[PDB]
DNA sequence: TACAGATTTTATGTTTAGATCTTTTATGCTTGCTTTTCAAA
């Protein structure tokens, strides 16, 4: 288990093979190489910061395939077990919010929220009339147009 | 204007809501020494 391995030694190059291994944008692994490097001296495991950092970064970058294709979302942290070298996922999740704690608030973390358009899982247009309690906000019992299109178009594929 | 009746004026008592100051006690800061877990060899 990669994340059991107290003051373990890294360096950059493996941080690359790790998000370049998720097809993340460049400056994204260059500021996840920075955000390591700015705490690298207070880190009791440093694999459970880079695995917080790439997995909050890759629920972000790809919230578009994910609202399409939920089993992407049990796809990647399916991987990243793989990686890590553990059994079972609990400890990856707790990760997760562990590390999100320490980059919520963080200039740019927002600045990718913001350019990706993505806050929490949910666009703006969505989370402000969350946020302000309305009634006519879009709840989800049925399904989105986007994805009755490309059922029906699916659908008349496997009809003939 | 005459006068009964209603309202005001002046005067005081009853109860509650809150302000200020005094006295005693809790509380936090400082400084110097002692124990204890965790980062590293």
């Amino acid at each position: 288990s990669l994340l059991v391995k107290k003051y373990c030694k890294m360096t950059t190059e493996e941080i690359i093979r790790l998000c370049n291994d998720f097809e993340l944008p460049r400056e994204v692994a260059y500021k996840i190489v920075d955000e390591y490097n700015i705490n690298a001296s207070r880190l009791v495991c440093p694999w459970q910061l880079v695995c917080g950092l790439v997995l909050n970064c890759t629920f972000i970058v790809f919230n578009e395939r994910r609202r399409k294709d939920p089993r992407i979302d049990h796809f990647i942290v399916s991987k990243m077990c793989s990686l890590m070298l553990t059994s079972k996922v609990d400890d990856v999740i707790e990760c997760v919010k562990l590390v999100k704690e320490l980059i919520i608030g963080e200039k740019w973390f927002r600045d990718l929220q913001i350019r990706y358009d993505d806050f929490d899982g949910i666009r703006y247009d969505e989370i402000i009339f969350r946020k302000l309690g309305s009634m006519l906000q879009t709840t989800n019992i049925l399904v989105t147009d986007d994805q009755y299109n490309i059922w029906k178009k699916r659908i008349e594929m496997d009809l003939a």
